[PDB]
């Protein structure tokens, strides 16, 4: 994760940055939900 | 996922926006693969 910015503050970066954590946070309740599921 | 720009003008209120736009689109994934798979 070596990132690709760093000047100055793009607004699309970081709401780019925004909705991708909210996918992450999505699919983090998935992998709890498989987990779940399978287990035992 | 829109990128023309016409929605939250402020930053805060378009990255929040992306995040739930970005948790929405996860969930429409979610079904298109279940749809794929074919339920019932």
């Amino acid at each position: 994760v070596q990132l690709a910015h760093h000047f100055s503050e793009p607004e699309i970066t970081l709401i780019i940055f925004g909705v991708m954590a909210g996918v992450i946070g999505t699919i983090l309740l998935i992998s709890y939900g498989i987990r779940r599921l399978i287990k035992k």
